[PDB]
């Protein structure tokens, strides 16, 4: 698969993460792209996500259970 | 995804172990081909889906993380 979602799966496949400890991974992207990165893992199922306190958190399928 | 493939993600989704037998998938789904069971599950894996596990004489699959 892309690169940049190698890197996001790699990460935590391996604590809680939120929004933007993504954005941090990901220096030289727009708030726009990240998003758009971890929405099109969440679509595709590797990711499952969730609203948690004024932000999201994101892990690995199955995270929750 | 399609049915097939969401059909597996809901049962490795649940509160189970963390890795079953090819068999056991096979066991969920008696109207699928054997094949087309190895069909799927190679998929999700190739997908990241799900991790892959060589054991004994057979396969295991978990969900990523598990």
């Amino acid at each position: 698969m892309e690169e940049a979602k190698q890197k996001v799966v790699d990460f935590l496949n391996s604590s809680k993460f939120y929004f933007n400890d993504f954005t941090d991974l990901f220096p030289d992207m727009k708030q726009r792209e990240v998003k758009k990165i971890l929405t099109a893992l969440v679509n595709d199922e590797v990711l499952e996500y969730w609203s948690s306190g004024s932000t999201t958190m994101y892990g690995l399928k199955g995270a929750g259970k």
